[PDB]
This record gives structure tokens, sequence and C-alpha cells, in this order.
């Protein structure tokens, strides 16, 4: 209904949305552009090739459903759906609020004990509404999180992975690194991770491998105890474990020096090996690290999530049907 235009090192839509530069070619791309009807700066991300097996398509379906049922200040928010195909016989596009820029250039300038509080409790605030829809993230690493100069954070997944340029596995959780088992806990060590490496200003965990990786973290939080031995349902890596010189527990407080107490103190809660251990998102928020912005009804938990979707595997052809639906359904936001 509104007018498209192209323009390519990919070829791109509607006339509303004006200045495209790229931002990330991805394997599944995206776009920078300005909404003249808004006046905003959005970013775009472009689809590729969403319907040559019904595995993307999934994720095409999966992808639209769940950031139309994302609503939150420290979340990505849907903003506007469109395509220049001329009928539902008939490339997709998405468009979101456009951040400042992610994590990664920032770690690197500027942080006070205060900025992290705020920017951690921007996360928590996040992953509180998000794991209350039964979701979890996986690839929470730095350059999913979005930021802008007045520190405002919003939460984002973009691996658009199996690493083994800031290296994913740095930020994945031990158990997830392994398929051990998991429940949510994964993100907040992934959390963990980052508030370490902020306050530090460096990598906590610059795992070369997988088994590199594994040693750096247990030369911190040290071997397992008697009870998680149990908890891995790998014989092979159990004995691998085992023979691993034990590694004691190093005192946080030697290693966060100068940190805030309360901020080593977290520490501490959110880097428990035991997943079934760790601390939750709103156990984090009440933390007194955060009781500064901690405000519990500011706090708010997203609506259901039907899922159900996922077990009705179907045919190549009809899900660009329900897509479909599921776009032309859109509602912007005033
Ligand atoms: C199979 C599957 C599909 C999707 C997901 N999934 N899950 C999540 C959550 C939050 C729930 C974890 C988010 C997503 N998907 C995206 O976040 N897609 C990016 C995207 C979406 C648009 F609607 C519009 C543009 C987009 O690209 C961007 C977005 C932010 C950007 C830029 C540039 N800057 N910034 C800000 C700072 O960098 C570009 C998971 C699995």
């Amino acid at each position: 209904r509104p007018t498209f235009y192209r323009q390519e090192k990919t070829i791109w839509v509607p006339e509303r949305y004006q200045n495209l530069s790229p931002v990330g070619s991805g394997a599944y791309s995206v776009c920078a552009a300005f909404d003249t009807k808004t006046g905003l700066r959005v970013a775009v991300k472009k689809l590729s090739r969403p319907f040559q097996s019904i595995i993307h398509a999934k994720r095409t379906y999966r992808e639209l459903r769940l950031l139309k049922h994302m609503k939150h200040e420290n979340v990505i928010g849907l903003l506007d759906v469109f395509t220049p195909a001329r009928s539902l016989e008939e490339d997709v596009y998405l468009v979101t609020h456009l951040m400042g820029a992610d994590l990664n250039n920032i770690v690197k300038c500027q942080l006070t004990d205060d900025h992290v509080q705020f920017l951690i409790y921007q996360i928590l605030r996040g992953l509180k509404y998000i794991h209350s829809a039964d979701i979890i993230h996986r690839d929470l690493k730095p350059s999913n999180l979005a930021v802008n100069e007045d520190c405002e954070l919003k939460i984002l997944d973009f691996g658009l992975h199996t690493d083994d340029y800031v290296a994913t596995r740095w930020y994945r959780a031990p158990e997830i690194m392994l398929n051990w088992m998991y429940n949510q806990t994964v993100d907040i060590w992934s959390v963990g991770c980052i508030m370490a490496e902020l306050l530090t200003g460096r990598t906590l965990f610059p795992g070369t491998d997988h088994i590199d990786q594994l040693k750096l973290i247990l030369r911190l939080v040290g071997t397992p105890g008697a009870e998680l031995l149990k908890k891995i349902s790998s014989e092979s890596a159990r004995n691998y474990i085992q023979s691993l010189t034990q590694m004691p527990k190093m005192n946080f407080a030697n290693v966060f020096i100068g940190a805030n107490p309360l901020a080593v103190d977290l520490l501490e809660k959110m880097l428990v090996l035991d997943s079934d251990k760790r601390i939750t998102a709103a156990q984090a928020l009440a933390h007194a690290y955060f009781a500064q912005y901690h405000d519990p009804d500011d706090e708010p938990v997203a609506d259901p999530y039907d899922q159900s979707f996922e077990s009705r595997d179907l045919l190549i052809d009809e899900w660009k049907s329900l897509t479909y639906d599921e776009v032309i359904s859109f509602v912007p936001p005033p």
C-alpha cells in the first residue's frame, strides 16, 4: 500500500524509510535507517531465503510471533513489518527502534559502579520479563545488548552458532556448553560474565576452546562438589571432571579487588556451578546492590505466550499463510 523503492551488498523498502546504511550481513541481514513518519532511527532486518526449508520458515514464524509478543522497555520492541511482494502467494522485513550501539565498543570506554548497577538492573529487568514467558535466550553476549547515550538498554539477539570480534563461548554457560542437562539460569551465568567483565574491564573467562574455557571457569569457581557431579548426564565427561586436578573455590574478594562489596556478592550469587542453585532474575533484582533502582511494581511480567505451534511441523507451503496472517494483523504502537 505504501510506495516501495530499491537499492543495493544486498538489495532492499517503503518510502518512509530513508538513508539506508548497512550493519550486519549475517548468515540469515540488517539495515539501520530513518523512519520519516515517526522520526526515529530504526533497525531494519531482512530475512533472506525465509522459506527455502520448513526449518527457517519455522524460524521466521517463531521470530515474528515472539517480536509481536515482546513489549518491554529493556527488550526489543517491534515497530513495523512489510513486504514488497504483491500478494499472499508471494522476501520479508522487520523494523525496530534502533539504539545507539551495542555494548562491545563501550566496554572499552568510560565505567563507574553505579553505571554497572543501572546496566545490570536493566538487563535483569528484561530477563525477568523474558523468563516469565518461559523463554530462554542462550546467546546472551554483549553484542546482543543495545545501549544509547542515556544508558538505556534493550535486550536483543541477532546472532544472525558454534564459534568453537568477541567469541560467544566466553559467555555461554558451562552446562549449555557441554549439554550436561538446563534451566533458564544459563542466561544468568552470561550476566555474571558480563558484569564481571564490565567491573574488571577485561574478559572473565577468555577460553581458547571448550577445554580451556572450562579450565578457566573452574580456576575460579573451583571443582564441583560431590553433589553437582551427580547432575552430569555424561559418564565420559564425568570421568574427565573427576580426573582434572581439583581446584579450590577462589575468594572472589581476592579477584574482584576494589569492587563494590555488593557487586562482588552478587557475582558470587550469579556464578554458581550448579544450575539448580544460581540466583534467579527476580531474586537478583531483590539484591541490595540494585536497591537503588529496585522497584518490584516497575518490573512487569510478560503475559503468557502460546508456544504450542512448535510441535506443529507443517508442510513447506502452508506455513507462509500463517506467517502472512501474523504479518497483516500487526499493530504498530502509537
Ligand atoms: C529464530 C529466532 C528469531 C529471532 C529471535 N530473537 N529473539 C530475541 C529476544 C530479544 C527475545 C532474545 C530477538 C530476536 N530477533 C532479533 O533481535 N532480530 C533483530 C532485528 C529485529 C527487528 F524486528 C528489526 C531489526 C533487527 O535487527 C537489529 C536489532 C537491533 C539492533 C540492530 C542494530 N542496532 N541494534 C541495536 C543495538 O545494536 C539491528 C530468536 C530466534
